[PDB]
């Protein structure tokens, strides 16, 4: 596992919450699976059974392989808990890989989805706030010497449409279902007695059915089941911690706060209306991304400064505003 | 599987191709290759194709000769005695190779499309985008002059593409051959799953040449095709993937049933753009170009301004050219 | 392979050559190359290509020596006694190498082309492109002045190219040598496939030198040329690919029939452009240059505008000079 | 190793620098240690051996080594004086190391994602205001040689109220220090292990191997490379015992802040001669920290520094020196 | 072999050298290199290069020691009992190394012509190219003004190069060294293939040191040079390729014969250019200069224009001054 | 060594501090990699001759138990002591740690030094080029402010020593690590090279009262000689590299050939070099003179200085000729 080391070295020298969730739900299982087959620890193939010393070297290899393949054929298997334990033991990494790919899916669905209207409208609302700020500045400057609620009308329009909000909520909900299923499964793969590996096999079929030099049966054990157990426990912890994060992300209206337009509501060139709260609509998601990327607008910083000044109350809107420039 | 690890790590931290179709190609091409790689994992695939449990009296190199001779004898159908038939063994020896072949066959349509079908539609999209930007600019300049040629060229090219069917035929052909390949490989794989899983534990006896009359040789060897259950579970997964992708491929095939909002309606509020969208209901490049417009319309910011105007008109607050002047695009 | 497929997967997420010929080179190079790669696949290549089932009394390293000596003896024809003959031994002992040599031979003609005649075609294409753009500019300026030299230069270049076949000779020669290569390789591969499939299970007796009158040696060992089955499957695959590819090469050879839909008439709607395309049945560099112009005609914006105008004139909605001024090129 | 070799070869060929180096060490030391733990030269082979009787077959002994090595999970089964806990720790020592390493690496990412953008934007804005103020002052001095509101100072007073970013940075550093504490505790614990668990008795006598007779009772089963783990863990423990006070001093926000840059802007008539930015658990302090950090990025900051150093000599008049600057 | 496989796959995904010579160097480089890489192909390479079937009494490591001892004993000519001699075995061992040496020797003269004779070539090229461009521009401006100095500069440079025989000597030398190289290498290749192919099997007797009087040792071991037939087949392929390439080398040597299709004659229709082809085969650096002029003259747009005008004058329907004015 | 060979082949087809860092980083890394090479690593670390009666895997367990016993001081029987066994066990690891430690100060210093040095250099270059252009304009006007700003910044850095202190600290910790690792390397070589031939007796646990086991096996620590030769090579490399850092230490003494003099002949520049004899950032910043080639105007000033060196022409006349 030197490739992960190099990934960190180049590390050394979409909502942020969703980005972090993707990061966790991606690395934890992927890094886990890479760790399981890590060359230093990937020593051993989990077929050990010590067939009688009379069995030749290659005879022993055949025993090991025939059992390892017989993990599927239930009739060949003589197990206490059942074959499905053995199945889980064999595909445990493959199962982890499938779960992880499934979890990475929804973010990819969003990425190729790109939330087209959402990103374009983000750029649009940015340009609109910028133009409104420039217009207010020029108006105050002339005072020292159209008019349609464009962004406000766009917001009213978003107040009807929730299609993108439906997309966001569906992505989050698919994420939650994924992690819930994976956590249940991973606890199940940790719900093992951990005794299933040491099971008994007898490859006495074919010409080996009536063969005599063969022993009655072989006791093989599935190694690294303890390792698989430990890694499943780690991933289960990670996901039992991650699920509340997905839950909190699911409550977007409960999260949409700290009105950014509140400062721009002090603008005469802007409609005096926050009008952004309490809705299962793309208004909420657009407002969330607006709070997310709102620092990117220099005028947003200026508006925060003016809002603080009004909180300072030393100056008035017009004088200090025109002074801002 | 360090390849997928690095892919995800970098994943951690014009279109000229349909997003649905791009993702379908991506999945249906990788998932088979992905499964093949995951099985070709030496940690997963450590041993040979099949062991034989030869007599202990046989030498280690003798055991190797037995193993290899049977594993090669899977081809000679007369060589081994199996109830299922030779085709099972053949499939088992060629399961990964056949998987790779199907994957290459699936990669072929996107490649051919990009080589031949794509560039012309790309140039067409570029021309349409230039026409749209120029028309929006001209309408905005007229609106500005009011606040202070004339040939429907883009509409003409649209009416022409309404006759043009070649490109639509090419796209539909790529998608259809794709779906056909998906169905064929799906049947093949499901049959590969249909394998009773008993062929693996077959019997071979290499008694050719002097080994025909050999004495120290036993009667025969019990060889067991390893990774038979592995290949079968992979076949199940791949068949699932393909039975799920096929409906997506079919819906992608339906161009008239794509049922996309008329992007021209956003430019239909232009004075400089005649009021006629008329882009649907034809087994021609008409519908395909309409779909590509619905696709790459985000690449045109003027399309974004038109959509903003459309939303404003949905609010019904103001008048159209006055709002255009208010936009000053 | 593992990493070959990994790079292939991460690949996803002026023509100066015949696109058809480009794809032909691609297939005819990849099929053998990917096949040879499979011949060195870890899952496919299980180990050495020979196994001999020596007596168990023979020591381990003794068994290795026997295997190797028989393997080298596949060349020494008097040593190995096979009912088929030595030539099969030659073949399925160097079949991969032979495939690689054939693939290199197949990549040779396109390399010689791209090195020798390709820059000539690039210069000719750039020159014709400049000529067409200049004609479009002059026509647009004259149409605008109406709204307010003249020598057949491109036509002269066309008449000149209509005489010489030198570049056409080069292109046809590359294609024809390629086709000969395809036919020879196909015959070869079919031959190698058309093998007993049993000759591999030959018998060797390395009783040379002191081993001639040696006693502990068996009279002979029944040795097997492993992987012959997979070699045969791969040869069949490649032969099928080539039987599918050859007619494409033939169609490439037929250049006149390949020459179709001359765009010289898409500029013939210009008065400052000759009304005589004179662009058919030219068994000379004419045909090749015209084909490459048909290929890269999309790159010229004026070609796009002229195509729009040609469609409009087919649609019959606008006068030629009026619509020309309206497009305002 | 090899990837490490390439990293060193290219080596041979906005975030707090102290924090950057802290994260860098806290990542590389365990990562490099783990990589060495699988070094082809260092890692010599399997981690467990028990010298089963020669009567046991080769592959038989292989099965023994394997089943024993796995039996470490089987708590009741194994025969050790220390218990299943130390052998367990050795069973996944590198796993624990990697968990701790990724855990330590997370908070820097959370920072470089959450507090990074706001601080970056605010710093760009403050530097831009500084540059515009310097331009305005030089221009006014030039015109004399022939608004006026504390805008950036207003933003400073504003940040002096909010401590949200300060809270984020402090929490990042604090969680990181907590990780260092717990990890160093664990590491010393693992090294504290008496190197006795390595050698112990293993008896894979379960099932038909329980009532099997050809099997001996047990083997003397030797966990391997435990000494290597001990030495590298000691190295890491020393590294982290050295690093923890660095994290502490980093957590010292009012004390790390020194030499207020605002004095350089305090040489301005057009910009208030007032730092008024220190001594507070507010985002003001961290903003001042980053101002001191990337103030070298501001060329006008360099001009102010040279001018202030000259005025320390007292050579020329401040307006005269400004006019001579002609920046 | 997946390295070169992916290399050629992504292959599918000024000149300062003669195209013919470029192809010669390319082939003469790849064929031996490709063969060598084939020799170390894991599918192709079966394993160790020698095997001798020591008695089963000899232990495993004993057998390995025998194999290696003989393998090195191919050098000690007395220790090896060879009817053909030791030099065959010598050739067998370094056979790849021999091919690698031949390959490096094949790549050297291309490198010499690459860096050496880069300055003169590029200088003459850029200079004569700018000169032709200026002559075309001047003739065009002259026709435009007439319808409305005087020094044969590049012609003078050609006259000067007529005396020059330095770069001509260098090119001839690069070709000649290459020809000698390929000739000697092909002689060697046949000689290697000339070998009996039964010499590959030879007897070794490791009775040195305490093995001189050792007892458990047999008298000898009969060991075989493995994969010698493969080296033989490779030498066959290389010998065929080089017997094919050598005549191409000779053709490249014949520079004056190859010098054809006078381009300055196409420039001889220029007013600002004197009527002097000045293209005579001789022991002059101009011939190669003329050769590369023919090579990269396609890079000259005005060359294409002049060729068009030349076809027009061959049509004989347009006046040279009138058509020149028409050129625009 | 295929990767490094390809790297040098594609290579084939304070600067002093940079080179010292490069060498002192690669030589240990190069040597450790050389040992890491399996071509050099012809065998496992210890192959130690158990009895033939011991099974293959039994011998494996012996080699493993002894190789682990290289730490357990009671377990092994050696005259030289355990510390030899320790050193031999982690000699590669020791090399790697020393190399990382030696690469650290370059990273830390360059990090600290990057902004300060680059900004001061850019500002000084701007000031010098401005004074040069101004003198050129004055000469051109004669053919037809007044503050020593760069001189002020120079005198300022002549006061502050913090950055020079940082440079000295980087160099000093560097020399300290060099000396420590050099003594260590000679020491590991100083080893009598006899410890490898130690005996181990794995009679622990049931092996205490086990009987089929021999009392012990005389086991050998392999690659001791290779590691020793590597230590000798690296130690000589460091004994050669250290006096370079030593000369670097006397940097004020090392400061020579004042570059400011060529700028001192300007009219727009006061005739005063004033750059020597200080434990301050002055000489450090002067070590300016390092990358001073980037200023074409500096090249012109040097040319004018060389012209006046012969005394052939007047300074302003030839200066205006230069323009
Ligand atoms: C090289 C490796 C280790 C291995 O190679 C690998 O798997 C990779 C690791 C490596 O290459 O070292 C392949 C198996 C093998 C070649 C192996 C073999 O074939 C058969 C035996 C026999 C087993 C035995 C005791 C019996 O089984 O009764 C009878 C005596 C005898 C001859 C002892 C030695 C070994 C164990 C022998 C020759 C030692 C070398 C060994």
């Amino acid at each position: 596992a030197i490739a992960q080391l190099a990934t960190e070295y180049v590390f050394s020298d979409e909502l942020a919450v969703d980005k972090m969730v993707t990061c966790i739900a991606v690395g934890l299982p992927l890094l886990l699976i890479s760790l399981a087959f890590a060359q230093e620890i990937s020593i051993g193939t989990q077929i050990s059974c010590f067939s009688p010393s009379s069995f030749s070297w290659r005879q022993a290899a055949f025993v090991d392989s025939y059992c390892w393949a017989a993990v599927q054929q239930k009739n060949s298997l003589q197990s206490e808990s059942g074959n499905l334990p053995l199945w889980l033991h064999k595909f445990f990494p493959y199962i982890l890989l499938l779960f992880a790919i499934l979890l990475y899916l929804p973010p990819l669905f969003w990425r190729f989805a790109a939330a087209p209207h959402i990103c374009s409208d983000l750029k649009f609302i940015m340009e609109e706030l910028d133009k409104v700020y420039n217009r207010a500045i020029k108006a105050a400057k002339s005072a020292r010497d159209f008019k349609y609620p464009i962004v406000e009308q766009y917001l009213k329009t978003k107040k009807n449409s929730n299609n993108l909000i439906i997309k966001y909520i569906s992505c989050r909900l698919l994420t939650l279902i994924i992690i819930l299923l994976a956590c249940i499964y991973l606890g199940y793969y940790f719900s093992l007695s951990s005794l299933s590996d040491e099971f008994v096999c007898s490859i006495k079929s074919g010409i080996l059915r009536n063969d005599s030099t063969v022993p009655d049966q072989f006791q093989c054990k599935l190694i690294a089941v303890g390792i698989f157990q430990l890694l499943s426990v780690i991933n289960l912890v990670v996901y039992v911690l991650l699920a509340p994060v997905v839950v909190y992300t699911l409550f977007v209206p409960f999260r949409q706060k700290t009105d950014v337009l509140k400062v721009y509501e002090i603008l005469p060139t802007f409609d005096v209306l926050h009008f952004k709260s309490e809705g299962y609509n793309d208004l909420s998601l657009y407002n969330l991304f607006l709070e997310e990327n709102i620092s990117e607008v220099k005028s947003y910083k200026c508006l925060k400064v003016l809002e603080n000044i009004k909180s300072s109350g030393q100056g008035i809107d017009p004088m200090l505003l025109l002074t801002n420039l």
